[PDB]
């Protein structure tokens, strides 16, 4: 395509844990290392959550503002995403961290199933994250896991409710939600390019389907997630042994694709964001 | 087509109410006399839920049983077909009218946004629902708010874990959830002609959208509903004066496209049901 492939790198999130695959990094100096190698192996977003030591999910945005001091310093010019997730905080904790001004922060603009429960997105909950998101200039980036939440976007963006500029995951492959269906997986893409020509979208495939989806929104000329939130092997059974390691694959399709691997500069101009992080 | 249409009304619901549209029936003698119109009019299928007196939201099988032997009484051969609705109840409230053995209960398979709130459905709920309909013999209607329910059910029913044959509604128009949207409608019908094509589908439509949907529907060759559950009125501000009079309006359609309404024999047969109602 030669156009630049942005990779975040969803370093922990809110299940996996260390017992699950040593290399989760738990602390926010675990964090920091796994980031930076994430980094130089060519990442340029860092999507944050945080935890207890004990690795417990948290929402605290104390932990929040040391991980970004962490990033700011270590990772210069990186991106750098905050988590409003679910199954890290409820209700307004979700958003606690915002007033932080991160670049961008992650947003959930439906509800749906997930493995065990139900994802809860109410509405009022939505509407509240997104203008806390208009007040602090966050760019969010909307993690659509089914169809309506896509044209949910794309309607909000267009009315005013989404600070800045649109950008769109799909993320499939989550249980009892979006399977990663190529047909689905082109019907998005359809979406994206018909509905909002201008915004820019990628994708993200959880487990197994991390390197397929990756492979799939390399192809097609969007941008792309991976990391150990979102996988934690290398193939059924081996353990992958770094986030860096993952980002590594993901570079390796962009090669194939010949697509070069976009620089944190390159990102941030491509989303929208300023071209230095705040504070 | 010459193919027959399945016509369901929904005659109730959980919402509207008579300060809404003094039409809605809410009594069970006011829903029988409501539906027996419709029957008559040309509706093969019942959708039903029970309100207490004062209009309030129920899930009581002892007003279904009630609803249900007058169905049976003044609408012999009609299908019988249970909400198991979230907004009529809550957990496994939510099927205790099963043991009733209905024809038919609608059924949720995933989550998704509502004009209000979430509409909670979580994956434990959705395979004890599922299982209680295989032990009475209940062939399902799927209430599919988004793709990947479709997608879902189709999965399911594959498995074993839906009784009877597959019957997927798509569901469009909820505030919240997916919009009346021609070209998501066109996807639906693909999924299903690709992915399940020995299932049979239907489409309703919101307010506004109640007719469109319908045309949607009985033009590209599946089944259809409506009533006053979904939609209150004529146009903008006209109020409806009955579930017959919305019933009339998708036999006019029928009739535009060429299509036989499908008699209770039909629909029972087509969609694979006892030929008389149990009990
Ligand atoms: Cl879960
Ligand atoms: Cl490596
Ligand atoms: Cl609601
Ligand atoms: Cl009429
Ligand atoms: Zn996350
Ligand atoms: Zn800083
Ligand atoms: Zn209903
Ligand atoms: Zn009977």
């Amino acid at each position: 395509a030669n156009k630049p492939c942005i990779i975040c790198v969803a370093i922990t999130g809110s299940v996996p844990t260390k017992a699950d695959n040593p290399a989760v990094p738990i602390t926010v100096s675990e964090q920091v290392e796994s980031t930076q190698e994430a980094f130089e192996a060519g990442a340029a977003i860092a999507h944050c959550h945080v935890r207890n030591d004990d690795g417990t999910p948290s929402s605290d945005p104390d932990r929040f503002a040391r991980l970004t001091e962490g990033l700011h310093t270590h990772c210069p010019g990186m991106i750098v995403q905050f988590s409003t997730g679910g199954r890290s905080g409820a209700g307004q904790a979700r958003g606690g961290m915002l007033p932080l001004k991160p670049d961008m922060a992650s947003l959930s603009v439906g509800s749906n199933n997930f493995p065990s429960r139900v994802y809860e997105n109410p509405p009022d909950l939505v509407d509240w994250l997104a203008a806390q998101m208009r007040s602090y200039r966050v760019t969010p980036e909307i993690e659509a896991f089914d169809l309506s939440h896509i044209l949910r976007a794309i309607d909000m963006h267009g009315r005013g409710l989404l600070y800045g500029k649109l950008y769109v995951q799909f993320v499939m492959g989550v249980k009892n939600a979006m399977p990663a269906d190529r047909e689905v997986f082109d019907f998005y893409v359809r979406m994206m390019r018909t509905r909002a020509p201008q915004a820019e979208w990628c994708a993200a495939g959880i487990g197994a389907n991390q390197l397929t989806v990756n492979e799939w929104a390399i192809a097609a000329g969007g941008h792309t997630r991976t990391g150990l939130e979102d996988n934690i092997r290398l193939d059924r059974q081996t353990l992958a042994p770094s986030n860096a390691a993952l980002v590594r694959r993901s570079v390796e399709l962009c090669d194939k694709y010949q697509r070069p691997v976009a620089s944190w500069q390159q990102a941030r101009e491509i989303l929208g964001l300023p071209a230095a992080a705040r504070n």
